[PDB]
Order: C-alpha cells, then structure tokens, then sequence
C-alpha cells in the first residue's frame, strides 16, 4: 500500500478483512479495516473525537482511490481469544470484575454521546498485558447498516424492531459477563429462531406483562412456544448473587426495563473492583 505495509491479516471484520498493518511515515502499529456512501464518511468521521480509555481509538478514516479504510489503535488481543486461552482454569473472578466495569465505563461514556454499538461481541472486545479492556467500533453499525454470530444479539432485535436504543448494548454485554464466569456462551443460537428460542427457554417466553408491548413487535408470533423462566442460580452458577442481580438487571426483555450502564456502575457488585493483571501469552 501507498501509505501502510501490511504485516498480516488480523481476521474478518463485520465489514471487511482487518489488518494488522504498520504506518509509513510513522513507523506505528495499527488495526487496518478495509470498509467492503458521503453520509457514511461524514458520520465515520465524528466518531474519531471520541476519547476515553476504554474504547479503541479511530485514528483516522482514508477514502482514497474510492476505497474507504478506518485506521485503529491496535491492541494486544481480543477476548474471545483471551477466554478461550483460560478455559482450563476460568478468568478469575477479580478479572472479570475489573473488565466489566471497564467495559460499562465505555459503554456509559459512548451512550452518553448518543453512540451506541449494536453488535457487541467478545471479538470486538480488546485487552492489552497492563489490564485494560476497550471496546472498538461503535458507531460503525448506525453509519454503515448492515457466517453471522447472533449470541449477543437482544432480543428485541430478534423481534424485528428496527428502532435500537442504548439497551441493545446492555444486553449484549450481559450475554458477555455470563459467558466469562461460565466459561460457555450463554445463549448459543444457530439461526434467529434458533437464538429466540434459546433465549426464552431459559428466561421465559415473553409476554405482556414483563414486557409490555412485545405482542405486537415485527416478527412475533402467538404461536411461539410458551417456556416457563428457570431459576436464575443455574443459569451462572459460580457467581455470587450480587453478580447474579446485576446480570439479571442488563438482561431484562424490556429494553427500558434494563439497567443502564451508569446505573450498573453503581451496582454493590462492584463494591470491591480491582484492576488486576492478566496473565496474557502474545
Ligand atoms: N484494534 C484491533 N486490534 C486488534 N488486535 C489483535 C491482535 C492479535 C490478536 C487479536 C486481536 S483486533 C482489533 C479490532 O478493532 C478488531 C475488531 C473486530 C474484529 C477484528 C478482526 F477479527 F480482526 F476482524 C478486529
């Protein structure tokens, strides 16, 4: 490239293979996204004045040779990777703790710039050896719209609703927290139905009363199967019941129900964070 030298393919990006590439000029490390629209542009570029620590920097947006390309801060590795690596022993608890309190301080500071991210996902998570997490492209889907992983994907989405609002995120998040302290994605839909059904056969179906309104959503229908809620202890079973009552809080079905992430930054559960150090192998 003119103004990069590719130093390997990252992975698959939501819209266009990631590269981990490194600036001519500069001589920097960054996560290099190939974008497979002028609204697109203007918007892309709004959200490279967003700066908080948890969330990875955009550092720029090239529209050249009518090719569009964001440029990333790179970080260190994702948590999928990172969870995957620790399935034998399981991240401790501390570690958990300190991520998802990161990880709401992005979310709260982005929803409060009326940003929000959409598809959360332990891939789009990042972590570095000095203990931070940080969350990266938010505000792609809302300027970009639109195999798939619908794990994280809220329920109200799954519905059909085409309006999205901060809790979207919460959710995912959620699904997310489970997944670290079980060591097993919580909801692991193959399909749409597939991902619905799962989420109802462990929360409850649905209906008017925990959620006002779900009746008449895009794509639900009265002839969904009607599945009793489980007890919340076996769904996490590890966590205390203050990490119990926090998850239960981001994943209410009623999007305005759910807690919002400045509100679960005051939760007990994170009474005693930390910011521990994670034993990360590069
Ligand atoms: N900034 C940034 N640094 C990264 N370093 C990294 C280095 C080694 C292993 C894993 C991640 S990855 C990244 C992404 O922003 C990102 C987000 C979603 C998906 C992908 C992909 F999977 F590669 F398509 C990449």
């Amino acid at each position: 490239m003119e103004n990069f030298q590719k130093v390997e393919k990252i992975g698959e990006g939501t819209y266009g293979v990631v590269y981990k590439a490194r600036n001519k000029l500069t001589g920097e490390v960054v996560a290099l996204k190939k974008i497979r629209p002028s609204t697109a542009i203007r918007e892309i570029s709004l959200l490279k004045e967003l700066n908080h620590p948890n969330i990875v920097k955009l550092l720029d947006v090239i529209h050249t040779e009518n090719k569009l390309y964001l440029v990333f801060e790179f970080l260190h590795q994702d948590l999928k990777k990172f969870m995957d690596a620790s399935a034998l022993t399981g991240i401790p608890l501390p570690l958990i703790k300190s991520y998802l309190f990161q990880l709401l301080q992005g979310l709260a500071f982005c929803h409060s710039h009326r940003v929000l991210h959409r598809d959360l996902k332990p891939q789009n998570l990042l972590i570095n050896t000095e203990g931070a997490i940080k969350l990266a492209d938010f505000g792609l889907a809302r300027a970009f719209g639109v195999v798939v992983t619908l794990w994280y994907r809220a329920p109200e989405i799954l519905l059909g609703c085409k309006y999205y609002s901060t809790a979207v995120d919460i959710w995912s998040l959620g699904c997310i927290f489970a997944e670290m302290v079980t060591r097993r994605a919580l909801f692991p839909g193959d399909s749409e139905i597939d991902q619905l059904f799962r989420i109802f056969r462990t929360l409850g179906t649905p209906d008017e009363v925990v959620w006002p309104g779900v009746t008449s959503m895009p794509d639900y229908k009265p002839s969904f199967p009607k599945w009793a809620r489980q007890d919340f202890s076996k769904v996490v079973p590890p966590l205390d019941e203050d990490g119990r009552s926090l998850l239960s809080q981001m994943l209410h079905y009623d999007p305005n129900k759910r807690i919002s992430a400045k509100a679960a930054l005051a939760h007990p559960f994170f009474q005693d964070v930390t910011k521990p150090v994670p034993h990360l192998r590069l």
